[PDB]
């Protein structure tokens, strides 16, 4: 069984990690890691790092990357101690401010170390955060890229396409965060049961491993053409930058009730395929849950941009 960790770095990082311990997560187990001492009091991981008290004296990097790097250097033995036997670690954070640009390629360089399929999802800021913003994001992003197996990037503009006037911040944050908790969540579930096609951790490392970009995404539906739907609804990014399209690899995962068509499995992996617009090498499976109806999930790992 693989040992799945998630590790949020800096404040951002750390919401989605709250954001998800929240919603309950078993066989997950949580990292915090914050230069913010205030923050990291209200987290409510079971492991909490707290890096560089020599340095800021249990205040945050003041949008200083060099200090977060800096922070998490300087505690490397305490970060190798949370990942240690972990078989795949997820690194969360925000681009843009001190902590989690300089702290989390570390974090991610470290897992990759320890022998951990490590994946980054993390966020680039809203343009009315301004130039120097951006621009300290994208050497985050760039230097998490270096660092991680697989990078998924959530612009923080996406969710400007979302929301009505009144949408509540909170509301669209969460939005964000289930990216995160989705991916982790269809990995933990693809790995726990034993599918009539099944896949397991070694498909999830073939697909993630020394990549680059990746898409990670689940569809549900069901009624008339569920099958289309749930691919459609899986493969969608309205808040990611790296699309389907280009995608070289697949994961894909199916799974019904004892309903569940031959014809209806190859439309949904066509909708794949064509939506990538290349030749998908795709690993396919497939799991029949007879205590399903007439619902279909679609889970899509896609790598190789
Ligand atoms: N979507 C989202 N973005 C966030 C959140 N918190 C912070 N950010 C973004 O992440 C960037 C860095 O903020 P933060 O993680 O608090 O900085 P650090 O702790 O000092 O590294 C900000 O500039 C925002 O763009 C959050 O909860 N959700
Ligand atoms: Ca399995």
């Amino acid at each position: 069984m693989a040992t799945l960790k998630v590790i949020g770095v800096g404040g951002g990082g750390n919401n989605a990690v709250n954001a998800m311990i929240d919603h309950g997560m078993n066989n997950v187990e949580f990292i915090a890691i914050n230069t913010d001492g205030q923050a990291l009091n209200l987290s409510k991981a079971e492991s909490k790092i707290q890096i560089g008290e020599k340095l800021t004296r249990g205040l945050g990097a003041g949008a200083n990357p060099e200090i977060g790097k800096k922070a998490a250097e300087e505690s490397r033995e305490q970060i190798e101690d949370a990942i240690q036997g972990a078989d795949m670690v997820f690194v969360t954070s925000g681009m843009g401010g001190g902590t989690g640009t300089g702290a989390a390629p570390v974090v991610a360089k470290i897992a990759k170390e320890m022998g951990a399929l490590t994946v980054g999802v993390v966020t680039r800021p809203f343009s009315f955060e301004g130039r120097k913003r951006q621009t300290q994001a994208a050497a985050g992003v760039e230097a998490m890229k270096a660092a991680v197996d697989t990078l998924i990037v959530i612009p923080n503009d996406r969710l400007l396409d979302i929301v009505d006037k009144s949408t509540p911040m909170m509301e669209a944050f969460k939005e964000a965060d289930n990216v995160l908790r989705q991916g982790v969540q269809g990995i933990s579930d693809l790995i726990a049961v034993s599918g009539e096609v099944n896949l397991d951790f070694a498909d999830v490392k073939t697909i993630m491993s020394n990549q680059g970009s990746a898409l990670m995404g689940i569809g549900v539906s069901s009624g008339e053409n569920r099958a289309v739907e749930a691919a459609k609804k899986a493969i969608s990014s309205p808040l990611l930058e790296t699309s389907i399209v280009g995608a070289q690899g697949v994961l894909m995962n199916i799974t019904g009730g004892e309903s569940l068509s031959l014809f209806e499995a190859q439309e949904a992996a066509d909708i794949v395929q064509d939506a990538a617009d290349e030749d998908v090498n795709m690993i396919f499976g497939t799991v029949i849950n007879p205590e399903l109806q007439d619902e279909i999930v679609v889970t899509v790992i896609a790598t190789g941009f």
